């Protein structure tokens, strides 16, 4: 069976409890946790490659009030569809599933000024998703796994002064 696990998910769960937040930066800025990922259940012997985006949670936005996130307002027009390919991709089933597969050089943007980075909306909650890709299959067929425990709050500056906190304290 193919499965898609979360690595390091009880750091993420440290920051979800918190509510997390990503910086979002006009350069664009990597994330703390980094997105890791075991994969088991692929053809050791296939090629594939490994995409990520992010999917809008919510039908409104978030602001920090009184030390709680709460609902802020009607949304922003959806960012673009942007996609992140894993830069090992296209790889055979077993390089994937020989060690945890890493997102760590994606970068979270509010502006597209290019560059392979992933446009967020501020004030915005996302969850993660990663697209397995069959490669030279005429069906394209493709996999998508969510990652419940990786949901955060785009930002322009931490607004929770225990996420600032704890983004130091493990990273
Ligand atoms: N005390 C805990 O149980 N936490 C804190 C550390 N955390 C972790 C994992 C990988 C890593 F690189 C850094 C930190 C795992 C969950």
């Amino acid at each position: 069976e193919l499965r898609v696990g979360l690595e390091e998910s009880e750091l993420w769960l440290r920051f979800k409890e918190l509510t997390n937040e990503m910086i979002v930066t006009k350069n664009g800025r990597r994330m703390f946790p980094v997105l890791k990922v075991n994969v088991s259940g692929l053809d050791p012997n296939a090629m594939y490659s490994f995409l990520l985006d992010f999917v809008a949670a919510d039908n409104h936005r978030w602001k920090y009030v009184n030390g709680e996130w709460v609902p802020g307002g009607k949304p922003e027009p959806q960012a673009p569809s942007c996609v992140y390919i894993h830069p090992d991709s296209p790889n055979f089933g077993a390089h994937w599933m020989k060690a945890p597969v890493s997102f760590s050089k994606v970068k979270l943007t509010n502006k597209l000024n290019g560059g392979g980075q992933i446009m967020l909306n501020s004030l915005h909650k996302y969850e993660p998703r990663i697209h397995i890709v069959r490669v030279g299959d005429p069906q394209r067929m493709i996999t998508s796994h969510c990652f419940p425990e990786t949901q955060f709050i785009a930002v322009t500056a931490y607004q929770n002064e225990e996420i600032t906190a704890l983004k130091i304290k493990y990273n």
